[PDB]
């Protein structure tokens, strides 16, 4: 039992639900939260600006000592660094940016590194500003990711169509 409230239950360990990331991490403070990073943990912009901004940009100052230690993230590729004030951890993951030409088959890479967490507080890979359809992304996270996830997505409109839409 976990104290995620709310969601429809696609799968066995797949939830969705109309509810803003950044809200829903302040109520759970899960254990993780998936930022929607690119390789350069520049949180400009999309779940990444916004929850970045939540944090009063402690994200960001803590981003670009990580880069400036290890260089830039892979597509595909993640790291673990704080929550701040929102979770535990921040799970930083690289979906491709289809308005950057990044290869969308790189979208079951990005899932799998949700497997290395047993529960997470996520939005749907690629969606939004990084250019992908998000029923697709919701496809190739129901058939990549095996751990418990929680979907959170911002956009009312498209929360009914990947429920109603969905196999
Ligand atoms: O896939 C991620 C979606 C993309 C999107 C945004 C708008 C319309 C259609 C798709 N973004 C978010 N999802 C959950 N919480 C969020 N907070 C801020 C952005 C955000
Ligand atoms: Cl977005």
């Amino acid at each position: 039992v976990n104290s995620f409230s709310g969601y429809l239950k696609l799968t066995d360990n797949v939830y969705i639900k109309n509810a803003d990331i950044v809200e829903e991490a302040k109520k759970v403070k899960p254990t993780v939260v998936v930022n929607a990073a690119n390789v350069y943990l520049k949180h400009g912009g999309g779940v990444a600006g916004a929850l970045n901004k939540a944090t009063n940009n402690a994200m960001q100052v803590e981003s670009d000592d990580y880069i400036a230690t290890n260089g830039p993230l892979k597509v595909g590729g993640s790291c673990v660094l704080s929550g701040h004030n929102l979770a535990k951890h921040c799970l930083h993951v690289v979906g491709p940016n289809v308005n950057k030409g990044e290869d969308i088959q790189l979208l079951k890479s990005a899932y799998e590194n949700f497997n290395q967490h047993e529960v997470l507080l996520a939005p749907l890979l690629s969606a939004g500003i990084f250019g992908a359809d998000p029923i697709h992304s919701l496809r190739v996270c129901v058939d990549t990711v095996r751990t418990n996830v929680y979907l959170a997505v911002f956009d009312k409109n498209l929360y009914d169509k990947l429920v109603s839409s969905f196999l």
